[PDB]
């Protein structure tokens, strides 16, 4: 198996959204990836498993799934607290077949805790943390950044960079650990910048009126004469200068870059720039630029892209494209992510691993 | 130092953006880490858990104590333009010579090549090549960015982190290190894998505002309250649905079905009417401790204010200001509250300790 994690062992217990993305990345990156469903595949994120199912309610299904658990070196759940428990797959339990095994706990609101038994999805994980208040127009309502700030940045990133921490630390002491990866953590984390920057008076609440929410007209989408859009992001006076040039727009014309007051004109000034003409047409007078201007381009149209043709950051399977494993590696290479491997028996596993 | 890192050794070029957002973690998880600026200068929390020590790079003196560090560390982390660091005389071949065992962590937005790879760019561009931006926001104006949450973190310097930490284990078969190219433009392709998935199956268009997961469903956005405020809805599947109904009041009889997609318009206008009768702070109350999938959108200024934030400590106080405690955590080597910015040491000293 190709890549950096070749021979880490993974048993996954199967759930939905940051767990199986978590999973994925450890396949994608060579691990042995073991997955146990329930009797009761066509989505790409369980590329690079081998499925297995099992009634964990069942005697026998318990001591099956203990004794993969005792030949492995990462356990993933993504249930509610107490649940595992409740299986006898606790990690006390799993400590006992294997005081080596990293167990790697996903969840919303975490461990414990007033809303630690609550149903949540995304959306309501980046709710309560600030996040989802800050997205959007802000004359009107926040908007969900689909569900990739709390479920996979916030969220199996940090599954990821907790299981593979743990693992480091297990090298100097012989001993696994319970990594509890909470996304209303995760995301606060991944959000740190804002809450520095409000600390030392340069991020407001109020949605829309921020460096990078939207409101600074040179950090922004605007559309163009087709209907399509670009994005903006020069910050930096320079590159903003040269984004002006290419415009045809005199500097001298124009408000301060950072008059904030006069943001509401100087983005009338750039809407009707970027409006009298189409989206390719600004793509082309910008290539090689550091102007900060790129095309805004939809799921179809990505698999045309130059830059993303030859840096091979997809590759074809299925219905379509999916993305190549991430990040690379110089020495040791992932490979191409091999399909959902179809239901295995959890005896032919057990043979393979002894 | 506490955490699993404890005894992880850590150069960091410092740069903006997801390559001080790994750093960051790596030094709250217990990692040793050294950040070289150049002269040419702290009140950013985003440089908590560092030492921090000038260098001009240029000169012939800074690059040899600069390679000294590398030298005697685990881990380079820089996040400028390809070729710079070669220029420089830090490059990876480099580095390779006086240390073989060193993980050489590259974070760019575009990657090591191809024919944007030396153009500037920030997150709201690393996003709109890949079809990201142009999923989020609503479906009738122009694409938001979802602050620089996607490209910098979630896709950027989350992936740095996992490369990273993968390579370490890597190093511990073979015992040498290598080079991680993370780009924001695949790391955020990864992130949103699950889009690709359901693009696939027929579950995903690009048509934005028109999909399960980015505010099209009326089961899962955001509702205006009386008060102005808002509450997520995230109530995906039946159950909860049906709890959320109950408690807003509601008849599934005079509804139409949850998932009738070509009714969304009727059943969106039920539920807008609804949530608009009482504030935030009612609804609040009505669905705690309930699976209804319902949560208020907090403020950052809010948020110091909800238990269950209090109460399992998601944040610390510090300098006028809440901040992220670190994430994940861990049931052994738990990590510290983290150490403020550090006035600067002389890297001579570092060398010593060392
Ligand atoms: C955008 C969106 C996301 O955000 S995904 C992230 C959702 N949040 C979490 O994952 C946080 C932690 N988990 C939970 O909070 C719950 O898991 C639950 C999701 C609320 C479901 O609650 P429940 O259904 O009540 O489950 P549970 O955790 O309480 O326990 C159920 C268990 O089932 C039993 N058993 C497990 N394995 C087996 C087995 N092998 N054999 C037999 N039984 C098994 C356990 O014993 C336990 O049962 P109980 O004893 O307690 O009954 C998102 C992201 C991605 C996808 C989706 C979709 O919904 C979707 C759907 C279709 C297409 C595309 C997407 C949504
Ligand atoms: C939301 C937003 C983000 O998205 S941040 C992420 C932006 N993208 C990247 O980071 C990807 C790779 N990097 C770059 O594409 C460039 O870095 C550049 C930043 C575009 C432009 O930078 P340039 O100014 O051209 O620099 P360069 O990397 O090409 O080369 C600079 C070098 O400087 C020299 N030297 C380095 N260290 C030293 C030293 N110690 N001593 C002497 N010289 C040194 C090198 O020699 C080289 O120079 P040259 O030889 O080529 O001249 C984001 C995120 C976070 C913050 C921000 C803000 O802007 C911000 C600002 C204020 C408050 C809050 C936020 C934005």
């Amino acid at each position: 198996m190709a890549g950096p994690l070749s021979g880490l062992r993974v048993v996954e217990l199967a759930g939905i959204g940051p767990g199986p993305h978590a999973a994925m990345i450890l396949g994608d990156l060579g691990a042995d990836v073991v997955r146990i469903d329930r009797p009761s595949s066509r989505d790409a994120m369980l590329r690079n498993r081998r499925i297995v199912t099992a009634d964990l309610k069942s005697d026998q299904g318990l001591e099956l799934a203990l004794k993969l658990i005792a030949k492995a070196d990462v356990l993933i759940e993504g249930y509610r607290p107490g649940v595992t428990e409740r299986l006898g797959l606790g990690p006390e339990e799993c400590a006992k077949v294997n005081d080596r095994l990293i167990y790697a706990r996903m969840t919303g609101w975490g461990q414990t805790g007033p809303r630690s038994q609550q149903a949540g999805h995304d959306i309501n994980y980046i709710s309560l943390n600030g996040i989802l208040h800050a997205i959007g127009r802000g004359d009107e309502r926040p908007v969900p950044p689909l569900n990739l700030v709390g479920d996979f940045g916030g969220g199996s990133m940090f599954l990821l960079v907790g299981i593979l921490a743990a693992l480091w630390e297990r090298q100097s002491s012989g001993k696994g650990q319970v990594v509890d990866a909470a996304m209303v953590d995760g995301s606060s984390v991944l959000i740190q910048m804002m809450w520095a920057m409000r600390a030392t008076g340069m991020w407001t609440d109020t949605r829309g009126a921020n460096m990078l929410d939207g409101g600074a007209p040179y950090y922004d989408t605007y559309e163009c004469a087709d209907g399509r859009y670009v994005a903006v992001g020069a910050i930096e006076p320079q590159f903003y200068a040269a984004m002006l040039a290419g415009l045809g727009l005199d500097a001298a014309e124009l408000p301060p870059q950072n008059d904030r007051a006069r943001w509401p004109e100087l983005r009338a000034l750039l809407t009707e720039a970027f409006a009298s003409h189409d989206r390719d047409h600004w793509g082309a007078v910008f290539a090689n630029s550091d102007a900060c201007v790129t095309p805004v381009l939809a799921f179809g149209e990505v698999h045309n892209e130059p830059h993303i043709i030859e840096r091979n950051t997809f590759y074809e399977a299925n219905g379509g494209w999916q993305p190549m494993p991430a990040p690379r590696f110089s020495r040791t290479a992932s490979s191409q992510p091999r399909p959902p491997a179809a239901t295995i028996d959890i005896e032919a596993v057990l043979t393979d691993w002894d």
